[PDB]
């Protein structure tokens, strides 16, 4: 019976969204979005994926079920993207990929797989992290500890406080790393940090879990995988949960992958069978469409060139807006160094605004940002950059 | 670390499939399939859904995320299909639907919702049932008890043994009913049985969970919902997990719904928020494509008429094959009453073959059936009906 079921709390971004769409004043700016937007303020479906969908509409003959792990070409392509085209990981066939419902679905089936097939009980998540990670790991029954990350002062990666809290993590604990475009701070380890982290991870026996949602948004496709690759070269095991939601603009088709690396193929196959069991008891087998679109873009040279170009344009649009944000702020006139905004990667960064300030922003100007001061740079267009900077100036 | 991870067992149908596709003799028949096939032996994508996909390819402008519960028109249409177009359930707005990854995904999020938000610990599943139900409920942490169902003698619904084991079920236990086309026996309660079951369910305080995977395959769309409707009229609460995988032939697009009925809207909304939380921590929000195809077929009269006709042809093809199976058996010549095959609904029935017999069938003739003697009637075509009957005759 359900009469004393407690309502679910407000989830941050979600609530803000309809609070936004209640504001009678169309001068309003929703910087709390979380999805990419172009200079029009729209989230278009990529030309390459439109081409790949006319193609599938022309060529699918059955909608019969995929295998639990999804379409194989999709798996193989996510492994080259992740590990690099000649990776020993791929040649020794130490990695296995399950196509999953989104990068979140990949984290939930890594979560269940691990919860029921191993000794891990703790997952270390950065402070702060994308908030839904916690919920996923706890629904699985694992507990989430947090490690320090952000220097809420220098606006950088507090590497010391990070290895310092990581030292409470024991062997066989999972430490989640964001592979590139750290949500929420857009602050990422440099390759030298990633490498000493790879080294301290094998030292302390950490099980790395890479949450890789924005490959291609920080510097480029390979560059962004350079951290995971520094880890993978040194680890016998690691798990990576990737998403194609932002970077192929396929948010609602739920396209992502959970990759298992194990020491050798014999072990990766035996753990993967239990990862398949976990998927079976969850949604049985994955959605073919968005993944079918990713596998035919990535395996066609014409189409993958057009996609790449569409992704580097996304990536460059966000890089012009971090710069144009810093300039229109340092010209609508206040004192700050917002220069840290230029250093950070991907769509998000903490502007360093207080809740009293972001609330002010929202009531007095109609600029909507998450209570953490996390601003999504892609909701900025050259047209709204000056009302937005004005507003931020006026509340500083 | 994963080196002593135990491999996952063989799942029945799955294993049989590639054992099938290893048989060098193309006279072979796979009756273990589980998906619909036409007279060609193929699982086509429906004309209506092809039309609905050219339409979506023409009209989608964004692949931005759906809400946790999916596309609303889809929810509204599954509720009319389930509860009937003028249901008080819908008018009083006591029902809430979450679009989910398949009917299995609906069972897993009913499972988690219930496991973490209520007092239920036991779920009663028929003996036998579709085997993945157990796994879903256990991954959620609920335990599965079984109630008797099939009379492995008279080839019917042993109604007595059914209410007799159901009496060990306590109040607040979930009893899962298959709404129509009982997998695996194709044996369904008659409306009089459904009604005394509705009555004994409210008597003992059972929480009904309808697994509704084959609406439209037994007699017709409304007829098939008549059991659920006998229950819904009498229950303050019930959950129904439906799938559009067979009946729209959208297996791999993972299209299904989890509907919550509660006493009133205030309560249904508050339990639904926690069902949304469960989805959030699982795959965040559902795949739009297959559901977007179901919502535009169902809301367009031209397209929904073509779909209906395509579903009644599926349904009639399976009904010709149950009859043609019984005749070609009662003419390839052995003694039995296979007449119970005609009484049963949907794609499956237990032929009443022994494991020693289905194994024989498989080694000596290359007819592949599940070890339970469950035969999928849709894998029978008028062309393979006589090798198949011959084989079954020769092993009786
Ligand atoms: C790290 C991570 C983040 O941060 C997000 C979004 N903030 C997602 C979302 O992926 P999706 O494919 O939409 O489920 C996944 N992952 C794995
Ligand atoms: C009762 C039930 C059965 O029996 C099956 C298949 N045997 C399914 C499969 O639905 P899907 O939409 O493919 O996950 C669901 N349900 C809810």
């Amino acid at each position: 019976m359900f009469e004393n079921i407690t309502a679910a709390p407000a989830d941050p971004i979600l609530g803000l969204a309809d609070l936004f769409r209640a504001d009678e004043r169309p001068g309003k700016i929703n910087l709390g979005i979380g999805v990419y937007k172009d200079e029009t303020g729209k989230t278009p479906v990529l030309t390459s994926v439109k081409k790949a969908e006319q193609y599938l509409l022309e060529n699918e003959t059955t909608k019969n079920y995929l295998g639990i792990d999804g379409i194989p070409e999709f798996g193989r392509c996510t492994q080259e993207l992740l590990f690099g085209k000649g990776s020993a990981l791929i040649n020794d066939k130490r990695a296995r990929t399950a196509q999953t419902p989104g990068g979140t679905g990949a984290l939930r089936v890594a979560a269940d797989f691990l919860a029921k097939n191993t000794s891990v009980k703790r997952v270390w998540v950065s402070n702060p992290s994308w908030p839904n990670h916690k919920s996923v790991f706890n629904s699985a029954g694992l507990e989430v500890r947090e490690y320090a990350y952000y220097d809420a002062e220098n606006h950088t990666l507090d590497f010391d406080a990070l290895i310092n809290s990581l030292n409470e993590a024991q062997a066989g604990d999972v430490v989640l790393f964001h592979g590139c475009c750290h949500n929420p701070t857009g602050i990422d380890p440099t390759l030298e940090q990633w490498q000493t982290l790879a080294q301290l991870s094998v030292e302390k026996g950490w099980l790395p879990l890479f949450a890789f949602a924005y490959q291609g948004f920080a510097r480029g496709l390979e560059e962004d995988a350079e951290g995971l690759r520094a880890f993978a070269a040194m680890h016998k095991e690691l798990i990576v949960a990737s998403s194609y939601s932002k970077n192929f603009g396929l948010y609602n088709e739920r396209v992502g992958a959970c990759t298992l690396v194990a020491a050798d193929s014999e072990t990766v196959d035996r753990a993967f069978s239990q990862m398949k069991a976990a998927i079976r008891a969850n949604y049985s087998n994955p959605p073919a469409h968005g993944a079918s679109v990713v596998a035919t873009i990535l395996s066609n040279d014409a189409l993958r060139a057009i996609w790449e170009q569409e992704l580097t344009d996304m990536r460059q649009r966000i890089q012009r807006m971090r710069q144009l944000f810093v300039n229109t702020l340092q010209e609508k006139g206040a004192n700050r160094d917002f220069s840290f905004i230029i250093k950070q990667n991907g769509m998000f960064s903490f502007s360093g605004l207080t809740k009293e300030q972001v609330l002010r922003l929202r009531e007095e100007f109609g600029v909507y940002a998450v209570a953490s001061g996390r601003v999504n740079v892609a909701g900025m267009t050259p047209d709204n950059m000056a009302p937005l900077c004005e507003a931020i100036v006026a509340v500083l």
